[PDB]
């Protein structure tokens, strides 16, 4: 059985270092807000090319905390791609802001920048761009809109660790950026973990307070905060793995290229990489998606859908269910993710392509 | 230097097991919502005598999720002790409920049950009791009150793991209970961690979904949830230490009873317990508090204040600053915690007692 994402294969590379660092932390007696956190933050900040990184508890927390720190009014509006993972939307509604859902470009699976300005109102306060599946979104027009309309740009970078746009990295393309390090993400922890990146000194400081009980100083709560922290342990495991992230992303680039050069089936629409793509998910598109997933499972190849029900169609967002978002809807009906990971074996990726080429519907 | 809480000493007893279990989890390649979480939940449920235990990310989240799951209306009231740690109140306000702050009894530091009914209104939906410092609240009148008025009882158990009121454990004295397993708590993880305990089936299922993005099934989101999970690693660590928690609590009792029996100083009010007490914190009370903390520091003993500023006097809750809560206020001016731990050395507790006895002010 070929797994969609074999985390034991990904992480076995680092077992001895993981165990050493675990023993070190034991020796230290310090498990929360310690030297591993500081060191990982400083390294990931350098990696993204930003001044400040704040470790927090997970990627949803990361986005929720960014939005919280801005102190928007209830029902203030945040423009966001309609086809992102529901956690992007959860972060907006958690803060009692209104998600304003915008269709993706079929050629990027990212928000179509050309469709944003028409949905801007007096209540719009922010654009949340999502670098979906690993590809950076085209920022040129979004930055111009944010300047014109006094909007914040919030990046959800959970699927695109390390992706590059012009001279910069995802994480450094707007005002503040949220990352997940959920274990299955391009840089994965061994438990829940996240961070926030920004260049703004005051914002950074506010976010640190907000994620630590709203406290700058022992005893004292300046803000109504959260408990959203990155464990020393997880910070340590992340910093070991961070030294290999660009290499890991390049290994995914090699697999994606093999898929793109070798899969030739009229029933399958392959993904493109207009801008830099770190290939968190390798997403194909077909009218016979359920049939493809079943066929692949018959051939011992596990595949997962990202995603089959769009946020506006979820039961939790009943008041959005009526929205007509046909591009987003069609994508959800037709997409399927092929296995891909940095450590994936050649014989496994060749088999995936060969089996897809044999699929004759 | 005598540190207030020496977590290395606490945890060193378990290092070999921690490492064994970590490797086990590495072998599993499964770090989130797995067998370790299940096992620990099952065992902590048994320990509390409840049907259900849901591991979550921390004790503040535990309380926040509980209130969220009840789906109270905006500005619905939750009665809560005024002198608790601010997390208890954050859980209430994050949910857009109004906290109704009640004075503690000066001789228990817990909510005075006799002061609750007069503050019940048509908007009251719940009573949050806190078992402060490790002492269980006198629950009988509170349970009758909540029945009389159809209120939920929410227990904040973060300081009182394993305490017993009559025939039941804390965690099994209300409708739902929150626990922290912050490393410094009586059962502490090696990272942020928490749980919810309840006997109610629907409530436990609703909580699991709410803590997993609002998802009860793959691809679907029934609620607008958040991400509050207990890592497999931390669940395994906790399960190791749980097996010693009763033994350790009894060891804390021995040391607190040493303090109570051996400290005798006219400037110091000892925390004589009215009900069962597992002595998370050993809190003394004096008119010369800052002086005492300095004296002790001069004799190389570290103390911490739990707490110096009450929630209503915090900058994050300026709308509450006006409230006249003199018992709570006095307590905050006068309390100081002495070092206590189940592993604490005899010479060390004897020195604390000795140095306090010699203290003339
Ligand atoms: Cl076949
Ligand atoms: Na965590």
């Amino acid at each position: 059985h070929m797994f969609f994402l074999n985390l034991k294969q990904i992480n076995d590379r680092f077992n001895t270092e993981f165990i050493t660092k675990f023993k070190e932390i034991l020796e230290s007696g310090w498990y929360i807000l310690g030297k591993q956190c500081e060191k990982f933050e400083n390294n990931f900040a350098k990696y993204c090319g930003v001044k400040h990184c704040i470790g927090v508890a997970n990627g949803l927390d990361a986005l929720r905390l960014i939005i919280k720190a801005y102190d928007f009014k209830e029902n203030d509006e945040i423009i966001v791609p309609a086809n992102t993972y529901i956690a992007s939307i959860l972060a907006i509604t958690d803060n009692k802001c209104k998600p304003i859902l915008i269709e993706p470009d079929i050629n990027t699976y990212n928000i179509n920048p050309d469709l944003i300005e028409e949905k801007i109102t007096k209540k719009t306060k922010a654009i949340m761009v999502v670098h979906l599946y690993g590809q950076v979104c085209d920022m040129e027009k979004i930055q111009l809109l944010a300047n014109k309309y006094n909007l914040k740009i919030i990046e959800d970078c959970a699927q695109a660790h390390g992706a590059i746009y012009k001279d910069k990295r995802v994480g450094n393309l707007g005002d503040a950026a949220g990352f997940s390090f959920y274990p299955g993400k391009n840089l994965g922890a061994l438990g829940d973990a996240g961070c926030i990146c920004t260049n703004d000194d005051n914002f950074a400081s506010k976010i640190r307070a907000l994620a630590n009980y709203g406290s700058h100083k022992k005893y004292e709560n300046l803000y109504t905060g959260l408990n959203s922290r990155l464990d020393e342990i997880q910070a340590a495991f992340l910093d070991i793995k961070l030294k290999y992230l660009d290499e890991d992303n390049n290994k995914r680039k090699n697999i994606a290229n093999f898929y793109l050069q070798n899969i030739k089936n009229e029933n399958i629409i392959l993904p493109s990489n207009k801008f830099d793509h770190v290939w968190h998910l390798f997403v194909v598109k077909t009218k016979l998606r359920d049939e493809l997933q079943h066929y692949l499972n018959n051939h011992d190849i596990q595949t997962i859908i990202h995603y089959p029900i769009p946020p506006h169609k979820q039961k939790c967002y009943k008041d959005l269910n009526h929205l007509k978002l046909p591009i987003t809807e069609n994508i959800h009906q037709e997409v399927l993710s092929l296995p891909i990971s940095p450590t994936m074996k050649e014989n496994d990726f060749k088999k995936v392509a060969d089996i897809l080429n044999k699929w004759k519907v």
